[PDB]
């Protein structure tokens, strides 16, 4: 890939390869969400940052960019074999921390084949505390960024995610990370968490429907040698709420909605 004309979005394509897709040949949610990853890292190369986005300042004061939440929305999954291209950029959100979004088209078609969008924040990587973004910082990546707006999605992607009563409808219990599931950091990848949340999703359902949304607020780091309840319930197209937490104690680390289409 590489960065647009402006400078202020990166556009990139990958071909849709074996292991990527799901029982109907098409890419599954976390090949996607593991997509906009990869461009979002090379957009963040392009422009001189290391996968924590980190500035000199940033490096100095053992700050890091983490999600607090992550928005997909998918129109059509692409076909292995088939090329996707993906745009994407950022733009601040002021002192609250900064907005990362991306555009799916088709290669051939052009068309919108799906869209996403995330919340990044500002966090002491030693004490997990979240700071406001200083002005000094807030001068480092707006030159990466576009200053009129640029939504991908002008709102569902907003909406406030409750939590999970007990019972829950659905669960799956005892799910803990593997080596593949940690980033070269040691730290669970994002997409993990995902493919934890659709665990509990009756298979009847991933059989008769394809995922349309994906909403997942981000509260709470899995480490290494921890264990995840993955619960879920209908709210209802199929809705769906969710909760992933801690086996044993219960401590939240993620919740989410999702929305399903019949095929
Ligand atoms: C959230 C995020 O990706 N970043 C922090 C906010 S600006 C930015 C702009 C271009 C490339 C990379 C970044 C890093």
């Amino acid at each position: 890939g590489s960065l647009t004309e402006d400078g202020l979005s990166y556009k990139e394509k990958f071909v849709v390869r074996s292991y990527e897709v799901g029982s109907n040949k098409t890419a599954t949610v976390e090949t996607i969400a593991n997509l906009l990853q990869e461009v979002g890292c090379n957009h963040a190369q392009s422009v001189g940052f290391s996968g924590f986005a980190t500035t000199t300042t940033m490096r100095k004061l053992h700050l890091i960019w983490v999600t607090a939440r992550m928005h997909i929305e998918i129109y059509k999954y692409p076909a292995w074999g088939d090329v996707v291209e993906i745009e994407t950029w950022c733009q601040s959100e002021g002192r609250i921390g900064t907005r990362r979004d991306w555009i799916l088209k088709d290669s051939v078609t052009g068309e919108v084949t799906g869209r996403a969008t995330s919340k990044w924040v500002m966090m002491n990587q030693d004490t997990r505390r979240l700071q406001k973004v200083s002005d000094d910082v807030r001068d480092e990546y707006l030159v990466f960024c576009p200053q009129e707006p640029r939504l991908a999605f002008p709102n569902r992607s907003l909406k406030k995610i409750p939590k999970l009563e007990d019972p829950a409808q659905y669960s799956m219990i005892g799910l803990k990370p593997r080596r593949a599931d940690l980033d070269m950091n040691q730290h669970v990848n994002n997409v993990t968490y995902i493919g934890w949340v659709l665990e509990s999703i009756p298979q009847e359902i991933v059989d008769t429907h394809e995922l349309q949304v994906i909403t997942l607020d981000y509260r709470r780091e899995c480490q290494q040698d921890d264990v995840v309840d993955s619960l879920t319930t209908t709210t209802s197209d199929s809705q769906f709420l969710h909760l992933l937490r801690l086996s044993g104690d219960g401590q939240e680390i993620n919740r989410g909605t999702t929305l399903w289409r019949k095929k």
